[PDB]
């Protein structure tokens, strides 16, 4: 039994071709787990920290504690760190992912002025996709609680230059439903370096060609080719948003990120 048994993939798997299940980023998190207390189901995919030393952005302070699992859900949780700062929960695939995959991961955000986002990035630190990254609480501006933002970038690294499409489709608008009241599926086919797909609770929403890629080639004509880390967490991302206050970052009935599975398949052979 997997949580996610009789949902469909809303992408084409290819002529001929069928979806198969991709187990070693996978995973129902139906179990407990905490700091000091991770069973190997957990352990064996996952870790509860960036894919390098990084503490993050901003006044985010990433801590191996504020990732567990409670029988049914990874929480992704933040609390106060004092002097304006937060601690703040991630968790990263001890294996990669590269085209073609549709990765989906069902999940409820907080209601905290912090980002809570869905993406991978490249050891290298190149290459980029946002399956999904939202921001829940009306204090941050009602615009930004009613709105998933849908995005990639491409880098230069030392010194940095970064790029990510600007046109407004980059911001998904629900009829005004805000995005933190309810669990949603949010879902992406990288079909290949130059193309990816974004659904959600099973309908497309947005395609991204070509032209929009790498316009700027910061990455040399590849486009978005190499094998990647999955990543899930939360930021205080205070370089362009308002910081969190340290009462919000105590309440326990506001500070997590629910994500109740996670799903990844590639297209094989009948
Ligand atoms: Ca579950
Ligand atoms: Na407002």
């Amino acid at each position: 039994a997997q949580d996610w048994n009789g949902i469909p993939v809303p992408a084409n798997p290819g002529n001929g071709m069928t979806w198969q299940l991709q187990d070693n980023v996978s995973d129902s998190f139906n179990y407990t787990s905490s700091e000091g207390n991770r069973p190997t189901a957990f352990t064996s995919k996952w870790k509860p920290s960036y894919i390098n030393g990084w503490t993050g952005p901003g006044s985010t302070i990433f801590n191996a504690p504020q990732a567990w699992t409670n029988g049914s859900q990874l929480a992704i949780q933040a609390q106060p760190a004092g002097n304006g700062k937060s601690y703040n929960g991630i968790i990263t695939s001890k294996n990669k992912i590269q085209y073609p995959v549709y990765m989906e991961i069902k999940a409820k955000i907080m209601d905290q002025v912090l980002a809570n986002a869905f993406w991978t990035l490249t050891d290298d630190e190149t290459q980029e996709i946002d399956i999904m990254e939202g921001y829940g609480s009306d204090r941050g501006g009602t615009w930004f609680a009613q709105r998933m933002h849908l995005s990639h970038h491409t880098f230069i690294r030392n010194p940095f230059t970064d790029y990510q499409p600007m046109g407004d489709a980059t911001w998904y608008y629900n009829g005004g439903t805000p995005w933190r009241s309810a669990y949603h599926r949010y879902g992406c086919y990288w079909k290949d370096p130059f193309t990816l797909e974004y659904y959600i609770d099973g309908v497309k929403v947005r395609t991204v060609t070509r032209a929009e890629i790498d316009p700027n080639n910061h990455l040399g004509g590849t486009g978005l080719n190499q094998a990647t880390n999955i990543i899930i967490d939360c930021e205080n991302q205070t370089d362009w948003r308002p910081a969190a206050t340290q009462e919000e970052l105590a309440d326990d009935s506001k500070n997590i990120f629910w994500v109740d599975w996670i799903r990844v398949y590639k297209p094989v052979a009948v």
